[PDB]
């Protein structure tokens, strides 16, 4: 009987991002001192970029396979994305899958990713403001940008928006490829008259989004285009993996993971 | 080869709440006039009480297993459920546990549940709001009381609440087990000094808790709670299946789950 | 916690042969007396021809719906069918698309079909010996039909006639469907000489292939076939099912089905 | 859209015995010149042996998931078993966890092992006989060592008895671990008095059991039972899968699961 600990991201390539997943890592073993860590991405491209640059990247059915050949018989999977969308339901599938094969894993837990239940929803607006720069001001808005998908996962982001007003009517979310969208963050920003505005990764990385689509120096990035209406744009390239109080919640999803193998 | 179609409710055994789903039948029919339409129940203790009057009430594995024995072998299952939560998961489990078995079912597709994409979920917003009796005036509150679930999927709720106030600020969500619930629901009321508030359910039928929490006598029912705090409460047992606005998006999930059967 | 069994068979519509069926449903509640007994049939057109009758002849999946709704939770279900092939494959994975079905059963064993292990075959070879009929005097050929199946299970077939010869050289099997054929049989008896040959079916019930196919009048059957050759034909028209020694088998299957819960 | 073959056999870490397997991929990439061809072990004792050598040897589970890995889309397994046991089986349900895994294989088929229908089970004993060596004479028995399980799928070694004795009384299977036993060989041929008896394995490779439990030097080896009796025992340290009849049949389902890919 032996466990072991998948971390999943959906990954980055970006040297100046993967410290934010190094240091998931050091939180999981600091927390699970005794139980082997391994990792794997749900992202095809992100596996082949760094594949590219000579770095194992396992897929999850890569690093399950693998896994099984090292005679881990209980593993917990810990999803460390932020929404239950696309790239979850296929960590779960595939979790699944290999749940029970003959002479493989016996039980393949899943932790839920940071948006799971209601009350994560509530801890994680509550988390966000916690990790807020000190240099914000009162009153000045903050726009997390999330990833967005066409997965009905999607209404976590207006859902968390509900949650975020309840602590700051000034705390905005927008996507990149969802609902809200930034031509209604803006809309939000136009009526509130705001002169400055911070904009935070609501990804666990800082990735190609918060690099480019957020933070670009291309005129279609959302600093750019904040700057086209005189506001003077914060960009923080952060990923919410940075927070401790962001990363506590992923490490309470393992903790239930860890308890469902049982 | 053979098409059908299986409409699967939570249920009611409430005589005055049962017309609801019979509308939805009559729909269904009219777009669909050579598919044959079949029913079944999510709910363990709706199925019970209905035998109990002598009514056949299958649940969705009684009602595909008799569909294979009739020979069909292409099944669009159509959710009539508000979210993608428990009883939505349970029966894609069904559906797709049917699908494939030998000498039985081909395939079996599953509509999305009312609130689906984000796409959906504002076209359920602008459907609430055409739903809404002639008699409620401007400014005066509606409280939609949604299910509520322990379930992710009750993120739903705060999302639709998102949408529902980029219609209108007096709209409201609650729900009777998960969140928002009706003590966010009453501070939401208190700031507006609302003296009239509207409460419709967020459910296909009025069933029991329309009839007993959200409008029943007793003292925690929504409406006796508003009454002691000054509120003119008005209650509208009408389930969203009553709705041609709110049907239609039923409608399109189940052109959906047919087109996906070829 | 709520335990079931349920014996399923091809199943006859054949009135005559039904008895060695409702033998087998005795046998099971001698042995089991607080276990409630459930009925399915594999055969599709067996239950459209009961069904036609006014009797009630559940598929499998119908049957563990059933089961389900009755709230049984651990259910045992026993094939009796002669070899694991296309049938018994088919009730193993309806049994196992049950098994842990939101709030369905929790477990679905299966218990093997007569010829299971080659330590079966060997107890097969010995209960068909002790089945014969007291007539039958030493060196008469006895026949026993099988169904024979292009599923790669028919290799029961050549393997039981190996078990048998280890007995008596002048047992024979031969099939319907598959190896070995009766033109090999009836080779068989030709190097043989026999004059007076008996034929016994290899299936649970003395159905439609017992009596059409081994014993009919027409000029196809074993029977006539045997005739046109001067060998005095002694058909035998029971099922296996019928056999204490032969039941004791997939009695001890179903042992092994129910532990299998555990 | 990208097809691939995997041959999967239970695998040896024996030098001597690992080119009959290169045969067989030689005999594949013959067949079927324009598909990529990937190797992987069903023994996961064979593969902790071979990884030791610093050889590559993928379970099933890690070859389909670098295959997915590849962009391969359609992959026909093909079992170099020789019966639908426990490792054919595992190898099944292993298959058939990948088929449909998002962003994954679409379709995985799998061969049939050497004995798979009765239509298979005839060819192989025409194939055997053709594969025996020139210098065995007419009468000189000549005992096929199969591996035996206690798997159902034993009752194929009885059953391919039954086609050898179609073809010669002298051709005789054994087994290490099942039915027939080696006990029941050495009983067949005390009653042929054989002064001179040739055994084969009935394994795709002549591995451990082979060089070991069939003709080893220990007192235990079927070759030193033999000369222990007075017979002159001559083992012959080929794999089935030298045989060019033998591997035409593992070749026919190859070529059948390739087609079951459309
Ligand atoms: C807001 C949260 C969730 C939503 C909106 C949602 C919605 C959906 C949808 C739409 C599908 C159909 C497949 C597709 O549309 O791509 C699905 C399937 C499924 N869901 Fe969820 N789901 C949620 C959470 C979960 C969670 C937390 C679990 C964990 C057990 C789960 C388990 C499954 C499984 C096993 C399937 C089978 C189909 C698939 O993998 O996509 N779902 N869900
Ligand atoms: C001599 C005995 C057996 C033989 C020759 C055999 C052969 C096969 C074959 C050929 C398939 C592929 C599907 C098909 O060809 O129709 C299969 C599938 C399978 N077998 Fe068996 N099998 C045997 C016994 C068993 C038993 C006793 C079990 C009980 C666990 C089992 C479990 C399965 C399962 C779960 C599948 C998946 C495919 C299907 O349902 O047909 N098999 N087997
Ligand atoms: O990457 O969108
Ligand atoms: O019913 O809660
Ligand atoms: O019935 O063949
Ligand atoms: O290896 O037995
Ligand atoms: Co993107
Ligand atoms: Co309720
Ligand atoms: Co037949
Ligand atoms: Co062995
Ligand atoms: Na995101
Ligand atoms: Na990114
Ligand atoms: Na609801
Ligand atoms: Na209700
Ligand atoms: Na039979
Ligand atoms: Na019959
Ligand atoms: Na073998
Ligand atoms: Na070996």
């Amino acid at each position: 009987q032996k466990t072991g600990i998948l971390l999943v991201a959906f990954g980055t390539s970006v040297e100046e991002a993967r410290p934010a997943l190094d240091k998931m890592g050091d939180r999981v073993r600091a927390a699970h001192p005794d139980i082997p860590v391994r990792w794997a991405y749900t992202a095809k491209m992100i596996r082949a970029k760094l594949r590219a640059e000579g770095i194992a990247a396992p897929s999850p059915a890569e690093a399950l396979a693998g896994m099984a050949e090292e005679g881990f018989t209980h593993v917990a999977v810990q999803s460390l994305h932020t929404i239950p969308g696309e790239e979850f339901h296929g960590l779960l599938e595939t979790a699944h899958a290999f749940q029970g094969l003959p002479k493989g894993l016996t039980r393949v837990s899943v932790g839920l990713p940071l948006i799971g239940t209601t009350a994560d929803a509530e801890a994680v607006a509550e988390a966000l403001v916690a990790s807020l720069p000190a240099d914000r001001k009162p009153g000045e808005p903050v726009v997390f940008m999330g990833h967005g998908t066409p997965h009905p996962a999607d209404i976590c982001y207006p859902g968390l928006q509900y949650y975020l007003w309840r602590l700051d009517p000034d705390l905005l979310v927008g996507t990149v490829e969802g609902s809200p969208s930034f031509d209604n963050v803006m809309a939000e920003l136009d009526v509130r008259k705001a002169k400055r505005v911070w904009l935070m990764p609501l990804m666990a990385v800082a990735g190609d989004h918060a690099r480019n689509d957020m933070a670009g120096d291309e005129d279609d990035s959302w600093t750019s285009q904040l700057a086209r209406r005189g506001i003077e744009a914060k960009p923080v390239l952060h990923g919410t993996a940075e927070s401790d109080a962001v990363a506590a919640i992923w490490l309470r999803h393992l903790d239930d993971a860890l308890a469902r193998l049982n």
